[PDB]
């Protein structure tokens, strides 16, 4: 019938890609939209652009943050809309799991870059104006959020496990800042956003500090119970 | 009934703002969408952002070209859509004159900045991808184009008449480059674009080298004849 839209949120290396790849296999009624930035980490024009932008970002974040954030968010909206229009047309209970959302783009990542002076006030105000508009010009509004909650230390350890050379420099302090933002948005619900409906969207919080790759049935049971409430 | 969309195109200081302000007064069925960049040259968030971006552009175009071009084009689409949805609902023969278009944004200005190395290949490819997408996600497609054709020398003289301090440094060579692009697009129709319908859109070319402020009736007669053909 109508596709349920669920975003999977969480810190760097919390296990979102891992969890989403588990979910996709469990039901023909379940599909996933992987995060464009994750895929930037035969190549399409977007992958070539995104690999160049990520590389330049590691080199000079105060030059590239606005360009990166705008392209990442555009790429996400395009990919989410393509799945929403493309998939699950013959499903009985269709669910589309988004790996992160246009809200994590703005309120986690772009916000953090502005706070670190990697965007100036004009870049940040243009970005928010563009986001406010790019989102209204609607069908991507979330039915629920699944928060994969891990400690900064767990996420630092999982960056090490994943082994991308570019990321081994990421310090615990950066992960603690992103952790606080997620806790403010999704646990305390203190974060004010420009999207009124978000204060009321249901949120399922899953503790993923314990390795779940071979032992995920309890997490999936909580996902199925949560889905039945929507 | 259905609003006719006509873009007014031409080099810097050819007399577009002048012509559009003449047209708006002549018919209750005629409305105009002034160019956001022109208005950046009580202040809204967009005017504050746009004044800052223009100022930084004069200082360092190779840092600010991508940010400026994206914001100018967004601002234009927003303003054109607002007029298309807002105005001329009780008109018998409604016409909306756009001061320039999303096509002059990309194929005149952004293209020129890429050619001058003020955008690198990644910035230019991201911009074109964004434009290709930002335009499809449709109701702004043009019914006709009015080309206000002036020599670079006329336009250089009219920059002097207009007297904006920031512009007095603009050299003839820059105006000659923008002139060639307009002639390729609108006179020879040699310019290849990613918008197939544009090769076939009617174009009215008006020679505006002679001052028309007190003597514009022949130009308006050619506009009314052109409109009757659409
Ligand atoms: C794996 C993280 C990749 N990463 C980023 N990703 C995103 C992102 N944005 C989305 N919209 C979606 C999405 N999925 N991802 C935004 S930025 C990234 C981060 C840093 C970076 C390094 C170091 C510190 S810091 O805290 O040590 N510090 C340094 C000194 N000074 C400036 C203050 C801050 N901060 C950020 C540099 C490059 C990059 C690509
Ligand atoms: C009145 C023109 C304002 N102007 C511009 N406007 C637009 C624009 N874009 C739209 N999408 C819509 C729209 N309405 N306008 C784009 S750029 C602008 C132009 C220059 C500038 C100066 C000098 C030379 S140059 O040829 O002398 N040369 C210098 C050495 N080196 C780099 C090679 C080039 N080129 C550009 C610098 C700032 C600015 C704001
Ligand atoms: O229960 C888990 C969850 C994740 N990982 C590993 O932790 C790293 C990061 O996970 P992922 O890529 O899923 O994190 P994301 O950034 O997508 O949240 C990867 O090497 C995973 O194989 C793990 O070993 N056990
Ligand atoms: O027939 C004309 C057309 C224009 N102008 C002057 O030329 C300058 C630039 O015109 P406009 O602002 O209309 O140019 P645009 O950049 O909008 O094409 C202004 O000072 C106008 O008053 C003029 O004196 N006579
Ligand atoms: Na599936
Ligand atoms: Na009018």
């Amino acid at each position: 019938t109508r596709i349920k839209k669920i975003s999977i949120e969480g810190n760097i290396a919390a296990g979102k890609s891992t969890f989403v790849n588990i979910l996709k296999q469990l039901s023909e009624d379940w599909e996933v939209v992987p995060e464009p930035v994750a895929r930037w980490s035969e190549l399409t024009m977007e992958q070539k652009n995104g690999g160049n932008v990520l590389q330049m970002m590691y080199e000079k974040p105060e030059r590239w943050s606005f360009t990166f954030q705008t392209y990442a968010c555009l790429s996400r909206i395009r990919a989410q809309l393509a799945s929403l229009n493309g998939k699950l047309k013959d499903a009985e209970k269709p669910v589309l799991f988004f790996e992160r959302s246009v809200y994590s783009d703005r309120y986690i990542f772009a916000s953090n870059l502005y706070e670190s002076e990697s965007m100036n006030e004009t870049e940040w105000t243009i970005y928010q104006d563009w986001h406010d508009w790019m989102n209204n010009q609607q069908s991507l509004e979330l039915d629920g959020i699944i928060y994969l909650q891990a400690t900064p230390e767990t996420c630092l350890h999982r960056i090490y496990l994943r082994g991308r050379n570019e990321e081994q420099g990421i310090p615990l302090e950066y992960l603690e800042k992103l952790h606080y933002k997620h806790e403010s948005w999704l646990l305390h619900r203190t974060l004010k956003t420009n999207f009124d409906y978000l204060q009321e969207v249901p949120i399922l919080t899953l503790d993923v500090n314990e390795d779940f790759k071979d032992k995920y049935e309890s997490l999936v049971e909580k996902v199925k119970e949560f889905l039945s409430t929507l």
